[PDB]
């Protein structure tokens, strides 16, 4: 359904609200949720570790199965699996984990995931455990992306730095 409601709309295409991303599924009924993964889509922790737990382990299940036969994803990818009771869909992107040296030049390649579907419900990428600037990944966003993103932010005052660091 994409039942949106509530977001801060910062360009044409890009939306914010403070909300958790997992109730947002709920309410939503979303096309695409977009998970926080990295490249052998072990969710035990951030965003990827609530989204599987929202599923009751489900997400989990599939990716073991996916990787043991498809491989890893690369940083700064994606793949398409299910979205269990969440979503469709869930986009699984690789942001780069900079807290483990990897190129923040590689969020742009993660955001250009977004462009293969119309509408997503979605984590800033690289934040939390992959430790990057999240004012520079909310930039690289509205600089890369070009279909409707609904980001969700779940600390208060982090949401309130980026509406005001993306007003000035
Ligand atoms: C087949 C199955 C799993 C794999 N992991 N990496 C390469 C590869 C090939």
């Amino acid at each position: 359904v994409n039942s949106f409601s509530g977001y801060l709309k910062l360009t044409d295409n890009v939306y914010i609200k403070n909300a958790d991303i997992v109730e947002e599924a709920k309410k939503v009924k979303p096309t695409v949720v977009v998970n926080a993964a990295n490249v052998y889509l072990k969710h035990g922790g951030g965003v990827a570790g609530a989204l599987n737990k929202a599923t009751n382990n489900a997400m989990q299940v599939e990716s073991d199965d996916y990787i043991a036969t498809n491989g890893p994803l690369k940083v700064g990818g994606s793949c398409v699996l299910s979205g269990h009771n969440l979503a469709k869909h869930c986009l699984h992107v690789v942001g780069p984990n900079v807290n483990k040296g990897e190129d923040i030049q590689l969020l742009k390649s993660a955001y250009e995931n977004f462009n293969q579907h119309e509408v997503l419900l979605a984590p800033l990428l690289s934040a939390g455990i992959f430790g990057a600037d999240p004012i520079h990944s909310l930039r690289v966003c509205v600089d890369t992306v070009r279909t409707n993103v609904y980001l969700a932010v779940f600390d208060k005052n982090l949401y309130d730095k980026l509406v005001s660091s993306f007003l000035e």
